[PDB]
């Protein structure tokens, strides 16, 4: 055994030792309990960043910990290969997105292997290979025949300069974020997943997830947005029926979740596309300009509530069905066409959104709810205004004295007898649009025939192979310009027909990759029935915060879809969720000659804070998440080249808990490396003074007071580490517990015979307790202390007797 810790000399050897033993290559062995530990598979952007290393080290700790406890652990790895970054790099470097992707995959796979992750590489998948996406095309055709996937027209943002479709997040003040040209609203036929049919099932099944974070389940409930309310019809006044046709000339229909406050309605609001808005705007240019501004808006629902609410009066009036009040109709910008009736009622006294709207335009506020002896202030909103639980009705005539649910049914009874309303359940959830006007994505298995319509590609002719010999030019997506691709024959009649040129949303690949890992080479279905039965569902999921709501919802949707097709048996894909915190770092900038700032990477600077090149001082700015925005990203390959994989893994797990943000620190990295030097020195000095012995075990009566205390600290540390790994999922404190154990070991005389046995017992446990964190040095140190296989010795057991005083 060498005297000095040198990770470059032991880490390649430890990996080949695990590779030859094939401890990470697992099968459906019924003689062992299974454990599926899944980390979110990376996008092949070119090289790993710090978020990758932290995510997959967290997953490797939980995987190696469960492996030492006898579990048959599957920890797979793949590549979320589709996306736009390959197209943009293709337009910059003039290469093909496929070749650019496959090279990034090979390089990043070498980096992941160098980190020593216990990964079953025989289950590796790449979503851009036809061997993978052929099965999401298959499920598309099956759900298309059933109607779960359908085709309808939708509105998109067209950039006429870049000749591409943009999302609302890429539109700023009505212009494209790159071209700066005014976007155009176009209606094109697209494909949709009828996810609203599974809304009740997606909402109720959240109760089965006993181990999910309550805030994550709450975000799923809000996005689905189930509400039990009331449909209410306000009769249009005789002096406001001009220009209206059909039912819109008779009544204005609205939906409300607070029918107990129907007596407190002071005005109604309609969307810009509502027929009442169209009729009143026929002779009013202000209303026409307001309607045009609402239609030209490009607000994302993540910023919908942050939008300033605006409205215009119409001069048209409707009649409240309960008290007969005449209420003026307003055109509001927050009322969305397609959401319910496209019209709402307004109660400013018990809805803060209506309170701010009425206070702006000085609209009346009528109180109809009372909570105790609390005073009602018409010029200041209070939280109890919207209380549905402890409220009682006032200023409501016959409805006075009733609570929420009694007034709900009583209002329902009054409206149904008049034929002016009935209860209704609504959902904020929209259907899932999957059509993307991009090249680098999974093709849509639809052929357009003028005599047969939109016919699905039969299962024999799948996949619809995306051509890889394509270099995007920018002026339009390539698929719509390649007749050699879209010109084909109709699979129903054999006549001339055109393939679908749009590609699928990349969320589709991530909605079922956890099932493909179970049988990645299965060619008769999405997943074999044998492997799905054994592995069941993912026991532990580790990923980031980005797009968590949509990804989880889509993955839970695909699970129930595949279950209904008879492919899987579970109702939920993920039993446990661990979302890691971001990695932040300090930023550095030097002021410009044009009134700006140029941001410098931390690798090109040294703290005296001075630039590393010209030696001119550079401003050290604030800390934020590593990104190419302010050039603050630290390459983990430089961290591995300098200290090794074990130091990188240890610093990640020790600097902060997994959920908390990790702040980059050069001193913290050195401290992790010095501890690995200390651990190597401890084992080396122990073996230099006599070599290994048999670890102490059994009855400890007769040991000295000093040696009994060390065994107490030892088996107390083992209990604390097991709780940190298996329950708390707090790996930083577990490293601190082992450090305290080594501290007391240093202060203890282990020179006696039984003292050497206690020392052997202490060291054999410490290297096994840190094996999930730093497996390379622990495997190397374990072979010096004991001749058995580390994974066969298992997780260290707690000696209960070593705790009785
Ligand atoms: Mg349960
Ligand atoms: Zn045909």
């Amino acid at each position: 055994m060498q005297e000095h810790y040198q990770p470059a000399a032991i880490e390649p050897a430890a990996q080949k030792k695990w590779d030859d033993a094939r401890i990470s290559n697992v099968s459906e062995d019924a003689s062992k309990p299974k454990y599926y530990c899944l980390s979110m598979f990376p996008y092949p952007s070119g090289k790993l960043h710090m978020g990758h290393v932290r995510n997959y080290t967290i997953g490797d700790v939980l995987s190696r910990f469960k492996l030492l406890n006898g579990f048959n652990v599957m920890q797979p790895m793949g590549w979320d290969a589709f996306g736009m970054p390959a197209e943009n790099a293709a337009m910059k470097n003039n290469v093909a997105p496929a070749a650019w992707t496959y090279d990034n995959i090979e390089y990043m796979k070498t980096q992941l292997k160098s980190l020593g992750f216990a990964v079953d590489w025989e289950r590796e998948v790449a979503t851009c290979k036809p061997e993978y996406y052929r099965w999401e095309q298959w499920l598309f055709t099956k759900l298309f025949e059933k109607g779960i996937v359908y085709r309808k027209n939708g509105t998109v943002n067209w950039d006429p300069v870049d000749q591409t479709v943009l999302a609302n997040g890429q539109v700023i003040d009505g212009r494209g974020w790159r071209s700066g040209a005014l976007i155009e609203k176009r209606e094109i036929p697209m494909y949709y997943f009828k996810i609203t049919d599974y809304a009740e099932e997606l909402l109720n099944d959240l109760d089965k997830l006993e181990h999910w974070p309550e805030q994550v389940k709450t975000m799923q409930r809000n996005w689905i947005g189930k509400s039990r309310g009331m449909t209410v019809r306000f009769a249009v006044s005789d002096d406001s029926k001009q220009g209206l046709e059909g039912d819109y000339a008779k009544f204005l229909q609205v939906y409300t979740t607070r029918p107990d406050t129907l007596m407190g309605a002071t005005y109604v609001a309609v969307a810009a596309e509502h027929p009442l808005a169209t009729a009143a705007a026929a002779d009013k240019p202000e209303l026409q300009a307001f309607i045009a501004e609402c239609k030209a808006g490009s607000v994302a629902e993540a910023d919908m509530a942050t939008m300033e609410k605006k409205g215009v009066p119409t001069g048209r009036y409707v009649v409240n069905p309960l008290n007969g009040d005449k209420l003026e109709v307003w055109i509001a910008n927050y009322v969305l066409w397609g959401y319910g009736d496209g019209a709402v009622m307004a109660v400013p006294a018990h809805d803060e959104r209506d309170f701010e709207f009425a206070a702006k335009y000085n609209l009346p506020k009528k109180q109809v709810i009372a909570v105790g002896d609390n005073a009602f202030d018409a010029n200041r909103w209070q939280e109890w205004y919207g209380d549905k639980e402890n409220g009682v009705l006032v200023n409501s005539g016959d409805l006075d004295g009733l609570d929420f649910q009694t007034a709900f049914d009583a209002v329902a009874a009054k409206l149904q007898s008049q034929g002016a309303g009935e209860p209704k359940t609504q959902y904020r959830l929209r259907d899932w649009g999957i059509s993307r006007q991009r090249y680098w994505g999974c093709p849509i298995p639809i052929v357009h025939c003028e005599k047969c319509g939109n016919v699905p590609v039969p299962a024999d002719q799948l996949p619809v192979v995306l051509p890889e010999n394509v270099v995007p030019d920018g002026m339009g997506s390539p698929l719509a310009k390649m007749p050699e691709f879209y010109e084909t024959s109709c699979p129903c009649c054999g006549g001339a027909a055109k393939r679908e040129t749009d590609t699928m949303d990349t969320f589709i690949e991530s909605s079922w990759y956890f099932f493909r890992y179970m049988s990645p080479k299965f060619s008769d279905g999405m997943v074999s029935a044998e492997s799905a039965k054994y592995w069941g569902a993912v026991d532990q999921y580790i990923g980031g915060i980005e797009h968590a709501i949509l990804h989880l919802l889509y993955a839970r949707f695909f699970t129930k879809l595949m279950r209904d097709e008879g492919l899987v048996n579970v109702d939920e894909p993920f039993e446990r969720l661990l979302t890691q915190g971001m990695v932040v770092c300090e930023t550095y900038y030097r002021e410009n000659d044009k009134g700006g700032k140029d941001w410098i990477n931390p690798a090109d600077v040294e703290l005296t804070a001075v630039l590393k090149a010209d030696g001119l001082p550079v401003v050290i700015s604030g800390t934020e998440k590593m990104s190419k925005s302010k050039n603050n990203g630290v390459d983990p390959q430089e961290l591995i080249n300098a200290y090794g994989a074990d130091t990188a893994r240890l610093f990640m797990m020790f600097a902060a808990p997994p959920e908390q943000s990790l702040e980059w620190s050069d001193s913290g990295v050195e401290g992790a490396h010095r501890f690995l030097r200390r651990l190597w020195r401890t084992v080396y000095e122990y073996l230099k003074q006599g070599g290994a012995v048999k670890a102490f075990a059994g009855n400890q009566d007769g040991l000295s007071k000093e040696l009994k205390d060390l065994r107490h600290k030892l088996h107390s540390t083992t209990a604390k580490v097991s709780d940190d790994y298996g329950r708390r999922q707090q790996f930083n404190t577990a490293i601190a517990a082992v450090m305290e154990l080594l501290n007391q070991y240093d202060k203890t005389d282990t020179g006696s015979e039984q003292g050497r046995a206690v020392a052997q017992e202490v060291l054999e446990a410490a290297v096994r307790l840190l094996w999930p964190i730093v497996p390379h040095i622990c495997e190397t140190l374990w072979s010096e202390l004991n001749g058995a296989k580390l994974w066969e010795a298992g997780w260290p057991t707690v000696d209960e007797a070593a705790l009785v005083k």
